[PDB]
């Protein structure tokens, strides 16, 4: 078990968003924690790097230490078997009921969990939180003296039986559990104590920060992106249930009426995912040579930070997933004033505010009228994104993130 110490974000500090969130709020903030103050809020995961989750924390740990709590952060260490195994078992958790649980695998997990346990007290700290099942088995190497708390950031509505009778022997013993959303609450639990946490966005990381016009059209210009020309776009994880299909069709008959507008796939994918990477070459094979359509991926060059143009260059965004977690990337496009249309599913269903922030379509002809009725009429455009980038600025922003967790720790 190591330790960051360190901080990629900088010396993230709730100052630093003083002009996002107003004073009041930078206040309200500062005195929920100051009844923490000098308090121990440990946090320990898988890693460091790769992953959102990192990401948070990266910028998420500096805050909470610059408003009064002793916040730290502690990481797993294990060999590549002991990864492939948490992957089975997150693939596991998330359905796949085609996943077996032998014991040469709970005997890695459950001794990975113990050795990484006597590195670092974590008894001793006033409040921990264990993110995502590969620490979870830490709970029991400890005499639990302070509350202890498991953060969920995958579905476990519909997990492989066998892994979840499991890993429920350690979620249990936690004084709450934390999901994004009430649906992911597994019933073996005591909803009393289960929370519901949606994830958020870091305003100020390479994917939400505000660019200058400049890089923009440079990115725009290096991807052949016509920015004098409509675009929709649908930034996404490549895989049969996007509805990256029906963005394509809707693309085309929007075509029909709009013969200048430009359809932008966007998605970053890991090496190690050919599921995505056949789900990618499939996709080109149906776009066939129409070249006002954009396949953008990391395959390419294209990164957070070209996402962030690909969305901010956007008139509008589309969603069509027909199965969903919480669906930051709605969150991105809804903090960078894009109306977005899509799915009722998960978190897609909870972040649009149907017919006010954005809409919440049906079908595939549903969103054509959607997305015809808003090219058509910016303003209105204009405004449900106004009212998009308000809703996240007071609900999905991660000092609203941050003042959740506090409320937590004044509730044990
Ligand atoms: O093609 C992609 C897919 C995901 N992300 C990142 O991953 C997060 C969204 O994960 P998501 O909510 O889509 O997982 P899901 O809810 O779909 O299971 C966002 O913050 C993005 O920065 C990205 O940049 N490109």
């Amino acid at each position: 078990m190591y330790e960051v110490k360190e901080f990629s974000s900088g010396k993230r500090k709730l100052e630093d968003y003083k002009s996002i969130i107003g004073e009041e709020e930078v206040s309200k903030i500062q005195e929920k924690a100051e009844k923490l103050k000098g308090r121990s809020f440990v946090h320990v995961n898988s890693t460091s790097f790769g992953g959102g989750v990192a990401e948070i924390l990266h910028s998420l740990v500096p805050l909470l230490r610059s408003i009064g709590i002793e916040a730290r952060w502690f990481v797993i260490e294990g060999p590549t078997e002991f990864f492939n195994v948490t992957k089975t078992f997150h693939n596991a958790l998330q359905g796949n009921e085609s996943l077996k649980l032998t014991e040469e695998m709970k005997e890695l997990y459950l001794n990975v969990n113990r050795e990484n346990s006597k590195f670092i007290d974590l008894s001793s700290f006033d409040y921990v939180l264990v993110h995502d099942p590969q620490p979870a088995a830490l709970i029991e190497f400890y005499e639990k003296k302070s509350p202890w708390l498991w953060r969920c950031h995958i579905d476990l509505s519909s997990p492989n039986r066998e892994f979840w009778e499991f890993l429920r022997r350690f979620v249990e013993k936690y004084d709450r559990y934390i999901f994004h959303l009430p649906e992911y609450v597994q019933p073996e639990l005591d909803r009393n104590k289960a929370v519901i946490m949606p994830p958020s966005i870091d305003p100020l990381s390479e994917k939400n920060v505000e660019l200058k016009q400049t890089e923009i059209l440079r990115i725009l210009e290096r991807f052949d992106v016509d920015p004098e020309k409509p675009i929709i776009t649908q930034v996404s994880r490549f895989d049969p249930w996007k509805g990256i299909f029906d963005v394509i069709e809707i693309y085309r008959k929007v075509k029909e009426k709009i013969p200048g507008v430009q359809l932008l796939l966007v998605g970053v994918m890991a090496h190690d995912d050919p599921e995505g990477w056949i789900y990618f070459e499939k996709t080109l094979r149906k776009i066939g040579e129409d070249y006002d359509v954009k396949v953008l991926t990391n395959l390419i060059g294209v990164h957070a930070r070209e996402v962030n143009a690909f969305q901010r260059a956007s008139d509008v965004i589309l969603q069509m997933s027909i199965r969903a977690g919480f669906g930051l990337t709605v969150t991105e496009a809804m903090w960078k004033g894009k109306p977005v249309i899509g799915r009722a599913v998960g978190g897609i269903k909870f972040q649009i505010v149907d017919g006010e922030t954005g809409f919440l379509v049906r079908d595939a002809n549903e969103a054509v009228e959607v997305v015809l009725y808003l090219l058509k009429h910016p303003e209105v455009s204009k405004e449900m994104g106004a009212k998009a980038k308000e809703r996240v600025r007071k609900n999905f922003i991660i000092t609203k993130h941050m003042e959740r967790y506090l409320d937590i720790l004044n509730s044990l």
